Order: structure tokens, then C-alpha cells, then sequence
């Protein structure tokens, strides 16, 4: 994430705006864009003004059925296509995403409310997801040999697991959808994507791009719609054995329960209440920058947000105070403005839920230091009452509080004190979640020690969340299961096969002799 | 041959026969949790917010 | 002098028994399943470094004994490399079991022969047993590798196979531990062996052969030839039936061996010299750092390849820290190997003492400041006269990294302390030698630690601790310290050969020629 | 003779142009980022294997040129090994891209210089581009290894670092493909390079240097020194600043190089000679087998290291099968490298043709039965006079595995057919060679195929097919065919150094010494 990002021309922005309201965002099924059979659609708001940006086809079980059949029918040929050819398609898709980057940026900025200074990197990462997994396509069947002396040869290989139903969140539509779509396609599987209803546009755009890449029909399908309708239908469909989910923990339970009906394989990346542990001996200037960014970037709407700030008592007053002042100075404004740091939340219904947590925090004794209410003015004087803007918020509280135990998914931070390493660790792990954790300290042994004991899928020492694609990404506890990233994704998208064969006449027990 | 097993190999089924694998290192993917630990070797670039 | 009824858990009676058998029984070669002398009948003596008296004699092997040993290993390779891994595993476990049963004898024998304190040698016997117990578990995985399927058209898979007989040439400081370090993997991976141990401490090897025979290894699988490096050693390196060679010794010996090995393009796995540095920063736990650097250079009588012979200390604490190193070295108890109070014993041979003292003199003449030691130990901690043994006082110099005592391996209890003003300079000086075996870094700063770990040219880096090994990790050095690696699966790359097997799943296109 | 308007998709005009450029421009060295001649001004010529006339000349490099190249590689190593992997990947992809851009010129140049059929050289250029595009994807994984945590007390982890400047010494048969096979991985993994190409076909190498300069590699990262093996070659092997060495050539050269490399304990990755056998069983798809064995020995003018120079055929089908091989060989079209209908071109140099004829003669006096060929090809399939070129007729002998023609590498279109009574014998004869590069088995029986694949002493075994490669697999030989492996992650073991880093998670126990 660069310190400065270029703006998109006024004309391009205006062109994207009219194209969104000019034509409904349709499903992509069996190689073509189509509306729901009912003809029904649903609207998607522009979080900066709460005005309708456009509408998308309202898919149900009928559209999902057609999509699942299409994916199933195309699985035979796609899984048998040469890896080198699948690689070519993915690299092409990566190329085209870069070519349409400005469009995608505007689209997600207006639809999801993320700032351009974040969205540009997201679009770049979306293309990268394809370029990255394109190099794994040719290694997708590889595993091991287990020879036994000169008597037997056992060898293992991997084969595409089958159609994948990808259910994605609304915070980073393109980024988190391509993150699952790329490996799925690379590994020989077909796909049915069901985008979050609160930000469906970039998905239809992605479909246009995959069509421009001339991906075979049925290989990639898209079905816009509500989770309770198109979503639930996808989870229940007999022809889609694999499901990836990125959302709330409770949604994971619902999806898993319904998935049992067909013993489906699930790869869920759920919520989190990732802690940031700041020790007195750390580089406090870097720690301040990291913590402020890790909770307020993405408008605080990201699973790896450091929503709990554990600070060593001896520096609690000074450090937390510096965090408050920084949050106070955060530039709140329109997403398209390249200067904006924090934009509006996704939907008024989400802003309501977040305000609900703020209020609950007050009622339970948490000490509100800054924010905690709707933003009225931007950093440029603009009136922001029409959008879903929340001021960056900082509370001082106790780890057992509701606002410290439940995911808020908003720019709300809770600062909690700890007397020593043992207590910092205890409090850090005392959560139902376990996605990420951040530790700021200069002591070598303390750092690695905490990294080993912190119950999280990812631990970042002395920095914010900086990712390296080949590493296993995922959570423990209530944050999900399974891992994405390089070869680790292989374990979910493919099946292992052990093939055995004797090198000479083996001993075969005699029965009925 | 008939079913002759070598314990280190991944054992399990596909479709209606189950999921996951048992056997040597493959058992590890089920009984254990992976963890990725990151750390910079020199002052990294951290985006500035509220400066 | 009977210092106690038991030392390192060994009865004094056992100690005297072992000493007596060494003088009574010549150490013979073990060839084609039998103990035999050299055809010439010649033998060579081995001294007791504590008194320089003859402990006993060992057969002086030459080209003829080596030829017979190589033929035996070669002839037996055919059957041994095809034995079931489970069966080889059984043998290694039996060997480990028998080493443990003869532990007291082995400890005393090597102690008397090589001069290390008995308790340390006893712990080394345990490590030797562990070497076999460890690799016993890799035997059944020795053929394993990967599959590289190509869509539905081809299947490529790889396997590993025993590479061939291994000539194992070892040093005089730790006979049992260093020889079993190579023998165990060689055998586990299906190869036969011909061991040629250092001539200054031959006894333990003949004893080891006795044990392998007690384990009932097939004839020819393990062979032993005692003798001088230029005789038995060079003959083994030159023999056409021993394709693999492991060498643990001096860097210069590595050059001579490689040159000789070229005639048959032999595969070599050398673990050579070292001049490993210890870098102590002002922000580290100085109490632990002090314990570590003192131990890392003076333990094992300074005759340890991974010894931190160069101590780099940040300037702002140089005077105080180095001063503390000096007082600790001054307090080190020097005495007989069989005395439980001894911390530093005698060097291996008078010739080695003359060489080490030669370096001490080189240091004095080049401007190095001698702070302690620098000459023979006259009296033991108990007031005994030590003039008959090869005892050297723990020695500490303050010098510069360009000095000869800083650049060349002394292989004795001699340390050279060198200052550095900052991280950049600490790293530059650390890497400025022709060696690259180990390195030790003492600092509490997370980023500086990993940064230096990545930049230090060494096969092994230890952060905030002395040398503590974990067998599965790759062990070896860079630069003049050798090449290749030992340890778990890493050893496989040397002892086995990779093979890529390909087969089409359907009729492939064969270019048409002459059709 | 203008054979056509276009050959291998290349216009005759382009062919003529490349040909005259060679006569006008001497092939210079590329040192420290600039093309330079030898300080002495000396040069040596390269012949056109089709007419034995001088195509052009190349600078005759010696010790002074190698010294300058080694220093440049050394000096550049510091920064190059520290460049970001993503940036090195960009460079390799740029090189790959530029190789394709200059593909026609490279194809013609090497065709003219080394004598292979133009379309085959053109295909080889595509493989050279692929070498860079392939390793480009490994650059970012070059430091990766493992973690070996020990409970909650220790963390041991391993990484890999660039090993150092690499001296690449290559053969004359396939200049571009074989040099890039080593250059690509060397650069991808952070090492600098000094290339010393075979003197019989130097042009392509200088062209490759022009291309790398076009890709704008930093000065000193890639250096080239033209010259003879005993001059520039030996100088490179002996230079102290080039720690790693790749050699692709004859086994005898490997011995000489290893001996010379001993002086600085250099790491060698040799791919040497071979006498790869093809085993044909009565139950195999004999039509595919026939196409496969004919191609595997006669393609590439028989100058391919993996050529199946020995044909082992089961007795009951020996007469029929070998008879068919003979007729196919008789039908092979011998002609000029630029003639689209040519199947077999001229050998590299008159000295080589004579060397091959020497073996043909030796085989006859030896008792081998010549079935076809066995002498110079004086007339092409079009009736042209080929007497001024180095053309050999595809040759087929029936002999015994112990014969010199069966034991020694001829490196030409010469085949030796040998019979076998059964699997046991086929395996015995197949392995009874001082070589062990490749092996080909033709049989439909599952268990026999895998059984033979496991027992055949070769680095690569192909079942029911000719030589079809998959880059990620380990490529190399055993016995006299070399050591080490190239290909994907296997090349890492040679181009990088492993490092084990250890750190305690809590205060460890350091043995108390001197207190
Ligand atoms: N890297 C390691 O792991 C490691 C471990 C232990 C000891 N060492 C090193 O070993 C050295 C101690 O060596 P040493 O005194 O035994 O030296 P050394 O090299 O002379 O002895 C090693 C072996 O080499 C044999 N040898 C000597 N000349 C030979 C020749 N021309 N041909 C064939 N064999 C020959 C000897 O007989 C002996 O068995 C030190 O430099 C120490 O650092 C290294
Ligand atoms: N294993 C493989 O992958 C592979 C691939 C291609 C060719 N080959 C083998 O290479 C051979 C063809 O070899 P060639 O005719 O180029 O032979 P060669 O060994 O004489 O030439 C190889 C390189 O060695 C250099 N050289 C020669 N003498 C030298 C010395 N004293 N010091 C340093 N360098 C020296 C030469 O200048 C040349 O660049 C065949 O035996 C073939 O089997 C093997
Ligand atoms: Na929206
Ligand atoms: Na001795
Ligand atoms: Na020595
Ligand atoms: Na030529
Ligand atoms: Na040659």
C-alpha cells in the first residue's frame, strides 16, 4: 500500500457510473450473460451517498441449478485440459485485469466504499492472484513416491476435486473472490461464484473479463443474489462438492450444517478478533504506525484487523494516547478522493450493527476516548450525513467485554492493558477467534516464544499484515479451517491417490483352497 | 494384488467414501494446525495513516 | 592415581582392565568378516596423551590391506544394498544397543587414547549410539522422493538407490562419535563400508568393529583398516571399488584427497577446518554469553572443529567482557582425563602441542597481546606434575582479525579476542577468513539477530547459545570448511543416487527417422 | 546450394546474411560489460562442418582474459546475489523474450557452426528460451527450506543462499541449449557467471552475450571467454574467485577438471559421457520400439549424450528386429544442414569424424559384424558430393557387450546391436559399462518394466519411448556419466548453500566452565 496513489480521470469515473445504472449486472451461466428467469433484480447502494448505483439479477435455486449443471458438465473437459493451457488462460486473465484496472477500481470504490489508496492495490493483488497460481497449474498433480525395497512401488498423485462453489464477502469483492477462483481454475476445477449482495458489480465485471479471455463455456459461472436464496441453493446443490466461504463465523455454521447433506468439503475463512501486543521495548514509532493502519485501513472492514490493542502497563498511557491522536487525525472522506484514508461503511445496516457495538461498549463500562459516532464532516469540509461514515473509534476496556470478544468489522479499536508477557499472552488467546496476531517487541526470545504460543493462523512480528502468497493462510478456532496459498491450497482443491504395484510376485493369502 | 498397505501413504476415500487422509505425514494435516510467522529483517515500509 | 572409586559412572576396576587389554592386544584390521594383521606384520604405536607412554599398538595397513577391504565391501554391496530396509533398521538398532552395553569400555578406551575428560567421552558414546538409533529410522524411507505427472500423457517419478561402498576417513579428536556419524547413515542407506581412522587414536575403531561383529553384520559390510594417512588413507582414496568418500579433517587434507579422488571421479563429502567466530553485542545477556564463549572454545580441550576460536566483542564492552573471559580461563582446572575435577586435559600428541605452541609464538611475534596462558601447564589443579603429558594452559590473546592466529586454525585451547565498532564491522570481520563452519551471535535484538544469521557465511549459526545440535538439520560448512551436508534426509543426497523414471500413459509421438 | 526460399521458417536471405556476418565479425569475449578481444590480439578459426572452410574467428582467450572475467564475476556477485528475486525473474523473462526475438539468427548461426539440421537447431532455440522462462519461476523460491522446531525450547530453521560465481564449461554439439541450461539456473539463484564455450562452435555464445547485454544485465554478472580447453578452460577451473564449476563434456575431461579444481576445493556439477542402452523385449510394441531406437541413436547426427548407442534385443527377435533397424538406417537421408530434407548432417570437425572412423575400424578388427554404413558418406541423398564435409553414414554393428565399440563412447551415428537370453542377462549387460546416463526399456509387462527401471544403473530411465524430458525432474548421471543433478529444485543443491539457524525460546542450559 503506497503512501500516495494517483486518481482516476473524471471521465472514466462518469463512464463507469452510467454503465452500472444503464445495464443490470447479470448472471453468467454456461458461457453467456443471462437474467433470472423471474426477471427480478435487487439494488446495490453507493455507500458514500446511499443512492442506488445499479441493480443485479436476483438469482434463485433455478439459476444456481443451471450454473451447477454447467460447471459439472464442463468439469470433464476442463480437468483434462493440459496444465500448460490452463496456465495460459490464467496469465491472460491476469493481463486483462490489469488492462481494466481503472474500471475495476472505480467500480469497487463506488460499490464497496473502500478508498482508492487501498483499492488500487486490491486490483493489483487480484491480477497477481491469477499470475501467481498460473505457475502452480503444471505442478498440480505432483506428490511423492514410497518404494519398499525391491518388492513394491507406491506412488501418489493429485487429481482435481470437482466443481467449487465460491461464496465471497462484500469488503473486498474482487480480491477475495479471485483469491479462491484462481487456484480453483489452476488446479483443474470449474466454478460457480456467488458474490455478496452488497457489492455484486465487480463480479459481473470479472465475468466479462473471463469471457474476454475466452475461457471455455461452463468453466466459470456467476450467480448474483442474496445469501438466503442463491447462496443457500449453491451450498445445497448436489453437483458442487467443494465450497469456499469467507464471512462470519455463524454463517460458517449454517453453511456447514447444510453442506452435511452432501458431505461437502468446506474451506472457510471466518471472522477474527486479532490482537496487537505492544511491549515497552519495541520500536514504538513503527508500532504506532502499524497498529493505526492495521485497524483503520479497509475502513476497519477486514478479517485480519487488529481490533484489540494490548499494551504493556508502563507505556499504556503514553502509547494509547498517541493512538487516539492519530485516529483523530485520520482523513475521513469520499472513497474516490485519493487523499481519503477512511471511507463510509458498506451499508447502513452494517453501520447500524457497528453503532450497536459502540453503544453496548459504553453500557458495559468501556471508556470511549474518540469517535464512537457518525462522521458529520470530511477532512475537506464536505457534509457526510448522506453516507454511512463512522469516525475512527478507540475505547479503553477489559478483554472480557462484549466489544472485545465479538467481531465488530468496523474502524473500532479496544485498548486493553497487561502487566507482563504471561498476561499479554493469556488475554491475547482468550477469544473464540484465532485468525491473526501482531507482536511488537525487540526481544528475540520473547518474540518467537509468543509467536509459538499465540493461537492464530498468522503471527506478524514488528509489522502490520504484510503477505507472501506461498505461505499457508487461514485461521484456527472460530476463525475457520483449511489453508489457502500456494501448495497449501492444493490440499483442498485436489484429492490424493495412492497407487500401488508389486515389482515381483507377492505373497497372496490363500482362501478356499 | 489385494489390499497390501504401506503405512506412510495417504489413506482415505473420495466421493461418498469420506474425506481427509490418515498415514504418516498426511495425518498431520488433520491432527495439527499450521501457523505462519512473519518478521522483517530491517525497518519495513508501513503505510502512514493519520499523519 | 585412583582419583575415585567411580568416574563418569565407571568403576576404577574397569578403567584398569581396559588399560591392560590395550597393552596386551594389538588393534587389528577387520576385513571380510575377520580381524587380521597387516600382511607385513608391521604395527605402529599410539601414545597416552596424559603421559606420552605407549598405550598399545595397531596394525599398520597399506595398499594390500586396503585392496582386500575394498574388494570385501564391493563384493558385499550386491547383497547388502538389496536387504530389506526393515532388516537394516534391525541391525542399526542392535549396534546402538551393543554400543550402550559396551559404553564404559568405549569411554575409557577413547579417553586413554585421545585425552578428553572421561565424562565428556562417556556422553559422546551416548551420541554415537544415538547416531545409529537415529538413522535406523531413515532406512525405510531411503528410496523415497517425488512424482511429476504430466496431465494424462506422462508419469515421471523419482526414487533413490544406494550409491555404493563408502570409504570413511576420520580425525583423531573424537574417534567414536565422528566415525559413527558417517557409518550409521552409510549402512542405513544400503552402502557397505571401509573405515580408516586417525592414527593418533586407533583403538576405539577396532573396538567398534568388535561390536559390529557382535551385532552379526554380514561379512564384508563393514571393514576396518588401521594405518597412516599417506599409506592406508591415500590407498583407500585411490581404490577404484570405493566410489564414495567421506572426510573429516583438515582443509589441506581435503585438497590432497580431492586431487587423488579425481582419477576415479569419486563423490566426496568433506567436513573440514574451521575458525568459527562468536560475536557478542553490548545488548545481549552477557552472563549467558560469557558462559557460552568460555565453554565453546575451551571445552573438549580446545580440539573441537566448531570451537569459537575468534571472539568478536563490541568496543564499548570489550575491556570488561574480555576481562571476564580471561578470569574464567584462568580458573579452568587443568588435569588428568580420569580425574573428575579436570575441565581441560592434555592435547593429543606432543607434535600437536608443538604445532599449537608454534601458533602461540606466531601470535606473540605479530603483536597479539597475551593475557593468559601461552605455555605448557606445569602443575595440575591438584598440584601434580604434568610435564610428562601434552598439557597446554587455556590461552587468550587480544589481537586483530588479519593476524595469523586469527586466520589459521590452531585446534587447541587458544582464543583470540577482536573488537568491532558496529554491526557492519562485526559481520565483515566474522566473514573475513577462508573458513565457514559455524558462527555464534549474542544479541537480544530480534532484527539484528536474523539479519546477521542470514549474512554470516557459515553452515551453522547459533543465536544466544553454545553449540546445541538437532540431528535432522543439515550439518556442514561453506568455503574452506567443506561441502555437502550430513543429518537426516540431507545425508541422502550423498549416500544415494536419484533416478528419474518416465513412462507414457498412451502412445506418444516418436519423431520418424528413415521412414 | 540454395535448397529453398525458406528453411525452418527462415528465409534464405536471412541465412546468407548470418553467414556473411560471421566472416566479418570476430567472436569477442564479454568481460565487465563490454565486448573485448584477447590482450594478445590472437584469434582462432571455426570451421563449417559441411565444407570444412573457415566460417569466421573467435578471440583466443587465456589466463589474462579469464582473470579479468573472474574478477568481474566476483565483484558483481556482491550486488547481484542481493538483488530482489522478483527483479532477477524479470531479467530471465526478458532474456527468454529476446532469445525468441533473435531465434532465427541463433538457429542459423549454430546450424552453420555445429552442423545440425536447421529445423532441429531452431527447436533447440525454443528450448533455450524455455530454460530461462522455466528457472525464472524458481528465483523467488531459491532461499526456501525447512523448520525443525524442538518442542517449546528451540527453533531450528534452514534457508539457502547464493553459493558464488559459476564457471560454466560447455560442449560443441549444442552450444545454446547446453550453455543456457546452466546459465539460467545460475542467474536465477543469485550467482554471477563466466562462460567458456567449446572451441569448435564459439559463435553462438558471443551472440548469447549480445542478447544478455540487450536484456541489460548489470556489468560483470555474465562474462564470456572464448578459447581452448587447455588454455581458457583450465584457467577458469584454476581461478580462486570462481568457487562453482559446471562441466558438460567427456568423462576424461571431468577427471582433468576435478584434479585441477582440487586446488581450491571447488564444487563441481559434471554431466559427462554415456553409453546408454536400449533394451527391446519380444513382448513390446515393436513398431514403436523400432521408431524409438532408430531416432534415439541417429538423430542429432548421433552426437547426443543420451543417444542409445547400445541396442540390447531379446534373442528370439534379434534377427528380425535388428534387420529392420538396419533397413531404416539405410534409408536415412544424409545431406547438408540447410537442406529441409536432410535427416543426418555432417559431424562437427574432421578430427571428430576421424575419431569416430577410428572406433569403426577398431570394431571391425575387434570382430564386430558391420551390417551397414561404417564409412564416410561421399554422396548425399540428392546425389551431391559431400567429400569436403565431415559426413558419416549411419552405422550399425552386431557385437558383444565386452567389445571396445560397446564400452567406449563414439559420439556419432554408430549403433552396436547385442543379444540377450533373458531379463537377467539384459540387465547384466545393460549395467556392465563404466557409464550410467540414460537407459530405455521397451516391454509391455508392467512388473518387468518397473523392476528393470529400478535396477538399471542410470540417472534417467525411459519406458516405451524415446527421450522426452520434463524440466522439473532431476537430470544427471551415475558412475562415469557425472554427479549432481540439474532441473528445478534439484539444481538448488548445487547453486546454493544450506544454512541451519538455531535459537532457544527460553534461557538454555550452558555447561558451566571455569567457575
Ligand atoms: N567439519 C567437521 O565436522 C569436523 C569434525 C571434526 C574434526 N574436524 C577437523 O578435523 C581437523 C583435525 O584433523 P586431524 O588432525 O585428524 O587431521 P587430518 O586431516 O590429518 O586427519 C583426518 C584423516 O585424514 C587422513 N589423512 C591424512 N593425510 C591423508 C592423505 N594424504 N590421504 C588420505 N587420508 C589422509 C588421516 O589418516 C586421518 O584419518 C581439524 O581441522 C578439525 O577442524 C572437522
Ligand atoms: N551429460 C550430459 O548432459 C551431456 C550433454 C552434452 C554432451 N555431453 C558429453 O560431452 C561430450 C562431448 O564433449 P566435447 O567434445 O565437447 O568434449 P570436451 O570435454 O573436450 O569439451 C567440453 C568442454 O571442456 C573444455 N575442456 C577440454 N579440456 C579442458 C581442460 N583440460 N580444462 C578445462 N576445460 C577443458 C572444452 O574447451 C569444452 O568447452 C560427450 O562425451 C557427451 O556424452 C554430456
Ligand atoms: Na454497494
Ligand atoms: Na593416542
Ligand atoms: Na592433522
Ligand atoms: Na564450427
Ligand atoms: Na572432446
Amino acid at each position: 500500500y503506497a503512501d500516495r496513489v494517483a486518481g482516476i480521470s473524471w471521465e472514466t469515473i462518469e463512464e463507469v457510473r452510467r454503465r452500472l445504472k444503464e445495464r443490470p449486472a447479470l448472471h453468467f451461466i454456461a458461457g453467456e450473460f443471462v437474467p433470472s428467469e423471474s426477471g427480478e433484480t435487487f439494488p446495490s447502494l453507493d455507500p458514500a451517498t446511499n443512492e442506488v448505483l445499479g441493480v443485479a439479477a436476483r438469482g434463485g435455486e433455478r439459476e444456481v441449478d443451471r450454473a451447477a449443471k454447467a460447471a459439472h458438465e464442463a468439469f470433464q473437459r476442463w480437468s483434462r485440459t493440459k496444465a500448460k493451457e490452463r496456465k495460459r488462460y490464467l496469465l491472460r486473465i491476469a493481463e486483462l485485469i490489469e488492462k481494466h484496472a481503472d474500471e475495476l477500481a472505480v467500480m469497487e470504490c463506488l460499490d464497496a466504499g473502500q478508498v482508492l489508496r487501498i483499492v488500487r492495490a486490491q486490483v493489483a493483488r487480484a491480477a497477481e492472484n491469477f499470475a501467481f497460481y498460473a505457475e502452480y497449474a503444471e505442478h498440480a498433480m505432483e506428490d511423492r513416491t514410497f518404494p519398499v525395497d525391491r518388492d513394491w512401488l507406491y506412488y501418489t498423485v493429485r487429481v482435481p476435486a470437482g466443481p467449487v462453489g465460491i461464496i465471497t464477502p462484500w469488503n473486498a469483492p474482487l480480491m477475495l473472490s479471485t483469491w479462491r477462483i484462481a487456484p480453483a481454475l489452476a488446479f483443474g476445477n470449474t466454478v460457480v461464484l456467488k458474490p455478496a449482495e452488497w457489492s455484486p458489480f465487480t463480479a459481473t465485471k470479472l465475468a466479462e473479463i473471463l469471457k474476454e479471455a475466452d475461457l471455455p463455456p461452463g468453466v466459470f459461472n456467476l450467480v448474483q443474489g442474496f445469501g438466503e436464496e442463491a447462496g443457500a441453493a449453491l451450498v445445497a446443490h448436489p453437483l458442487v462438492p467443494l465450497l469456499t466461504l469467507t464471512g462470519e463465523t455463524e454463517t460458517g455454521k449454517i453453511v456447514m450444517r447444510n453442506a452435511a447433506d452432501h458431505l461437502k468439503r468446506l474451506s472457510p475463512e471466518l471472522g477474527g478478533k486479532s490482537p496487537a501486543l505492544v511491549f515497552a521495548d519495541a520500536d514504538l514509532e513503527r508500532a504506532l504506525d502499524a497498529v493505526v493502519f492495521q485497524i483503520f485501513s479497509f475502513n476497519g472492514e477486514r478479517c485480519t484487523a487488529s481490533s484489540r490493542l494490548l499494551v504493556e502497563e508502563k507505556i499504556f498511557e503514553d502509547f494509547v494516547g498517541k493512538v487516539v491522536e492519530r485516529a483523530r487525525a485520520i482523513r475521513v472522506g469520499h472513497p474516490l478522493d485519493p487523499e481519503t484514508e477512511v471511507g463510509p461503511l458498506i451499508h447502513p445496516e452494517h453501520l447500524q450493527r457497528v453503532l450497536g457495538y459502540v453503544e453496548a461498549g459504553k453500557r458495559e463500562g468501556a471508556r470511549l476516548l474518540v469517535g464512537g459516532e457518525r462522521a458529520k464532516t470530511s477532512f475537506r469540509g464536505e457534509d457526510l450525513s448522506r453516507g454511512n461514515y463512522l469516525l475512527p473509534t478507540v475505547f479503553v476496556g477489559e478483554n472480557h467485554m462484549k466489544i472485545a470478544q465479538e467481531e465488530i468489522f468496523g474502524p473500532v479499536l479496544v485498548a486493553i492493558p497487561f502487566k507482563d508477557e504471561e498476561e499479554a499472552l493469556r488475554k491475547a488467546n482468550d477469544t473464540k477467534y484465532g485468525l491473526a496476531a501482531y507482536v511488537f517487541t525487540r526481544d528475540l526470545e520473547r518474540a518467537h516464544r509468543l509467536a509459538l504460543e499465540l493461537e492464530a493462523g498468522m503471527v506478524y512480528l514488528n509489522s502490520h499484515n504484510v503477505r507472501h502468497l506461498p505461505t499457508p493462510f487461514g485461521g484456527v478456532k472460530g476463525s475457520g479451517d483449511r489453508r489457502e496459498g500456494g501448495t497449501y491450497a492444493l490440499d483442498f482443491y485436489t484429492d490424493l491417490k495412492t497407487i500401488a504395484l508389486p515389482l515381483r510376485p507377492p505373497h497372496v493369502p490363500k482362501f478356499g483352497k
